[PDB]
DNA sequence: AGACCTGGACG
DNA sequence: CGTCCAGGTCT
């Protein structure tokens, strides 16, 4: 999940958990728990607290409790649902938070890649993983100046630049590829080879793409996949020029682009 | 890369 | 059967 997907999980999950009080926390795959590293301390400190809110920072979910904040990263497969304690669990359910009202927040993750960190609220933003994060793309803090400051300094591909969460938070392969297309820029271009005119353009497209995806509930629930120009369309005609979309490897990752529209 | 991980589209 | 992919991030 990327920013648009997570922002959607955030909007729909909040009303389902807000004001509930944790009675128990049950863990079935401890590796998910990263801080405290001991999964028993993790469970213990949360018992008794009440969900006060739910925020998003980059690709992370930030559950706001009483004194603590829980930082959850879904990675590839992480999924949350709220259900009755009286029903059997779905498979691949690794962490369950039991509330006093008989309902449960269930976390599922087939590949077990996801992570959970719990800190005191005041500590969350100055500790891993939130600390190194770049500006929110839909915030004024994300500007062409910001993008340019990082681009000139590096020799790596513009794709690799935008995937770096320290540069800007929220983009993954899908939306990076789409943004680059919309901005007419080849993914493999050295970041530094970008001009001021391209930087501004890319910034406008990055903001627009992520914005529309969020309004459309993301890609699959979501509907933004009907609005994909290049991702997963390899071999198919470009929607703008009819050139077959191409797929190669940029920075070790499957990359999609139109060889005509992008330069 | 290869790491952690599990499973679905491929012949 | 296998291998080849997969919307993350780390080493
Ligand atoms: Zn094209």
């Amino acid at each position: 999940p990327q920013l648009p997907e997570v922002e959607t999980i955030r909007r729909t999950l909040l009303p389902l958990i807000v004001g509930k009080t944790i009675e128990d926390v049950r863990i079935f795959w401890p590796n998910i728990i990263r801080h405290p590293r001991d999964s028993e301390a993790f469970a213990a400190r949360m018992i008794g607290q009440t969900v006060r809110g739910l925020e998003r920072r980059g690709k992370f979910l930030k559950f706001l409790l009483d004194r603590d904040a829980l930082i959850s990263h879904l990675r590839m497969e992480g999924r949350y649902a709220v259900a009755s304690a009286l029903e059997p669990l779905e498979p691949h359910t690794h962490v369950v938070f039991c509330f006093t009202d008989g309902s449960e927040l269930r976390y599922r993750d087939v590949r077990k890649f996801g992570t959970m960190h719990v800190y005191a609220k005041e500590e969350a933003d100055r500790r891993p993983p939130l600390a190194e994060l770049g500006p929110e793309p839909l915030s004024p803090a994300f500007s062409p100046a910001v993008l340019a400051e990082r681009a000139v300094k590096t020799k790596r591909s513009v794709k690799a630049l935008l995937l770096d969460q320290t540069v800007v938070a929220g983009f993954g392969c899908i939306y990076v590829d789409e943004s680059l297309f919309r901005a007419g820029i080849l993914p493999g271009r050295p970041a530094a080879s970008l001009s001021s005119k391209e930087i501004e353009r890319l910034h406008e497209e990055m903001v627009a793409t992520i914005g529309e995806a969020v309004m459309k509930g993301g890609s699959t629930a979501g509907t933004f996949q009907h609005h994909l120009y290049v991702y997963g369309r390899q071999g198919n005609p470009c929607k703008r020029c009819g050139t077959p979309i191409e797929k190669t490897v940029v920075a070790g990752r499957g990359t999609h682009y139109c060889p005509r529209c992008q330069r």
